[PDB]
């Protein structure tokens, strides 16, 4: 069965056959759509089919489906599973796995880049100090003095779920948030709970507005430990505006390297619970969400005050106006400092081309419109006008519960 | 079965039980979400009749009353005999108010209960339809102080005798393809504009020519009528601090009135039911003006502002987009025509959801449509999980009649 998606700007209609190879589920039914819901132990039993399937895909992409090397690898994974209950991925398969998990990330507008991904195999890692070393190398390599490069670092897979490797930070680099006795927040409200955990684990908090949090690292199911990323490894960009000279006086900066460290990487049934990945920012992530969400730095009021906009009625669109300037300022600061960044027009146009190519060559591109459309200027970007099919493919990145909720403390 | 929605900005969490009363289907499966696709007999009719009457009599706290039961028998008899039935006025009104209440794509539903319903089931001709429509237009415009209304023509019978307003809105601008290869006026309406010309309309061939009404009664060939201009309230668009803005030539009409939709009450199909309210600023400023495929004015506006259009990264489109939208709001407010900005409308819809969760057990809502097409994340609906599901009575889309009508 085929499925059509129309682009309502261009009349381009594409045809999906890839949704056919879909395994996992959506959350939706014939009677309810969960498309805007944010967040919708594995025995031998269920493990071999998932392995077989992954290995079938892998050998297809390398044009060796049904080869002796294909068959022998199935027979070997089979034996290894029944003998040891799990199995190890070869390097090539781990690489192919990671790439495809990015490729299959239907909420990611950045996927044109999916095939250029540096994979660091950290499966020999055994300790948190080991983890910290790996991560520092990741950060240095991906940062590359501003000319950002995609990278992922993959720590050992889950075994019995009592020996998980985890990175407690939700991103490798992120700003502290501090709840004050008066109810206000200093720094980034998104990270208050994690900041508290750090202070509790012995971190001395500078208590400023932009303090880079320490890495908090769990190896082999052990209690996690603190490590300060060397400051020389953390590239930050002071934010100014090309025409507003008072803008720098707002005291704002951001870090250059977006690196998510809380997701789980599923490949051939195996679960990598610590698999930090990084790329580069789309301007709106910092300028719309990080700065202007009501639950983040929330600078809108202060930027509008400074621009002396009519703030007495919302119909003056003083919010929209400030929002655009802040976003102009973020892009201008990054480009000026030669730190890779993409604006939302360019990213979305690129993604439409990628999506078209993926239909031509792969037979589909799963895509989550709710997430793909940018959080400002939605309809002047071409994705807004693009129908999308969302469905779940493996390999995949999945959410997992925060470790402090599930972790069994050794003491 | 009992479902939770979460506002990620406020942590408010609501529980949805209303979706269990869901009759219609979404287009989604467990395998594939279709949340962003634009468009997904006596024996059939009686269950539909009952569902409706059951909810009707429930709302008036008369479920399981003689009045309830007898109506059901009365309708049952009429179905058994006539193969259709007629709604009482009260049911018709309740029906319409609820079709709007269930429109999961409408951000403006806080207002749903204040709909004025004009029952035009006694209409027999296009001239009659024209008369009902002008009355609806005038009443709804209210010298700029807009009022919600729906006018309801006779229901489907054998699908050979359909009443249809061929226009997609009662008031829209003409679209003319040109020897240049580009378009004059509104590109959305180019085909309907050919149908009008190819029916007999002398087209002024301007940028902003009010289309004629093209009305079909009882399955007959449709007819042209020009809405008295004194009844078409229009706003010239200017900027609160850009003198040159007015020279861009822009105007828009005050009354948004969708005419091509099909209203379904208790299994009955009203294929001609034009309805109107008032504009959210962005509909005109973002979509009508700035859609590449609509008036697409961003290029020209940015020029006049002398912004750097050399790289996408200056955000000049964005910058112009805001100004354009400021000017729409400003012009409407200045001319005292009702209009709501996207901040205030979305805020109201949050209050409305709260109410619907508390009073009804939920509120079907389609996030992809509710979130405005500019400044999404700075409005509160962005952060609001919404459950989308289809309830009846409803408005549904229907094929364009020129594809269907037999001459
Ligand atoms: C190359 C630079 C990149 C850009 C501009 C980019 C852009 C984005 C943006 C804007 C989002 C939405 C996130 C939000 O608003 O919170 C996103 C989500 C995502 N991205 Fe990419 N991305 C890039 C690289 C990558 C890489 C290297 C991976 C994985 C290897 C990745 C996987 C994902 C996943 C898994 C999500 C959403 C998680 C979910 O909620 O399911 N991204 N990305
Ligand atoms: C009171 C003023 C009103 C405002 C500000 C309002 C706002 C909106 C907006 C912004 C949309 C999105 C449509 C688009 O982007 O083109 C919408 C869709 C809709 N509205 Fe409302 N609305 C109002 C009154 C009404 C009334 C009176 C009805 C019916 C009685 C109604 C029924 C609908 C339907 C059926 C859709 C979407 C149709 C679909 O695609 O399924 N609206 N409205
Ligand atoms: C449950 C929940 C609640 C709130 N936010 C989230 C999303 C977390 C997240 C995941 C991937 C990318 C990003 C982005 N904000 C950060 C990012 C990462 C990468 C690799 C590239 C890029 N351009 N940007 C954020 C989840
Ligand atoms: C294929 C296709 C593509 C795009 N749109 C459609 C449906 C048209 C439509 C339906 C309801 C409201 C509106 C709105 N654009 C017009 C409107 C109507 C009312 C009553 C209030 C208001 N504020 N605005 C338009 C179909
Ligand atoms: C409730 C809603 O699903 C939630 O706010 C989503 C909407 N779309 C998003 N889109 C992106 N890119 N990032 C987000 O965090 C969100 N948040
Ligand atoms: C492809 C996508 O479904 C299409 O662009 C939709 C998205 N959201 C929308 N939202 C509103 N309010 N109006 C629209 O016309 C659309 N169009
Ligand atoms: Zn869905």
């Amino acid at each position: 069965r085929f499925l059509k998606v129309k682009n309502w700007e261009t009349d381009v209609v594409l045809t999906d056959t890839l949704h056919l190879k879909s395994t996992l589920e959506t959350g939706c039914t014939e009677h309810i759509c969960m498309g805007s819901i944010m967040l919708p132990v594995r025995t031998k039993d269920q493990l071999f089919p998932l392995a077989k399937e992954f290995l079938d895909q892998y050998y297809s992409s390398i044009k060796r489906f049904g080869s002796k090397a294909h068959m022998d690898r199935l027979e070997e994974v089979n034996k290894e599973i029944e003998s040891t209950s799990t199995y190890q991925l070869k390097d090539t398969e781990l690489i192919y796995g990671a790439k495809h998990a990015w490729r299959n990330a239907s909420r990611c507008v950045g996927r044109i880049q999916w095939s250029k991904l540096q994979v660091f195999d950290a499966r020999d890692c055994t300790t948190a100090h080991g983890m910290f070393n790996y991560i520092c190398n990741h950060v240095k390599y991906a940062t590359n003095k501003g000319n950002l490069r995609s990278a992922i670092t993959i720590f050992p897979q889950r075994t019995d779920g009592k020996h998980d490797f985890r990175v407690w930070n939700s991103q490798l680099i992120r700003y502290a948030g501090y709840k004050q006795p008066d109810g206000s927040t200093l720094g980034d409200p998104a990270n208050v709970q994690f900041t508290e955990i750090c202070i509790q684990q012995g971190w001395k908090a500078p208590r400023g507005r932009f303090d880079v949090l320490p890495l908090l690292l769990q190896a082999n199911g052990n209690d996690p430990e603190l490590f300060q990323i060397p400051p020389e490894l953390v590239l930050e960009v002071p934010i100014r505006h090309p025409k507003f000279d008072w803008f720098k006086d707002l005291g704002l900066k951001w870090y250059g390297l977006p690196a998510v460290s809380n997701m789980l990487l599923e490949i051939g049934g195996l679960e990598f619970s610590a698999c930090p990945f990084s790329g580069w920012y789309m301007g709106t992530e910092i300028g719309v969400r990080d700065y202007c969400d009501n639950s983040r730095y929330n600078i809108l009021e202060e930027v509008a005050k400074k621009m002396d906009l009519d703030m007495r009625k919302t119909s003056s669109l003083w919010k929209d106006q400030a929002l655009v300037e802040i976003n102009i300022a973020v892009l201008y600061s990054f480009q000026s400092d030669k730190v890779t960044i993409v604006d939302h027009h360019s990213a979305t146009e690129s993604f439409i081309k990628h999506m078209e190519n993926e239909y031509r060559c792969r037979g589909g591109c799963p895509a989550d419109w709710v997430w793909i459309v940018p959080p400002m200027s939605g309809s002047i970007t071409p994705v807004f006008h693009q129908e999308m099919l969302n469905y779940r493919l493996t390999p995949s990145f999945e959410y997992q519960p925060d470790p402090w909720n599930t972790h069994v403390w050794k003491g």
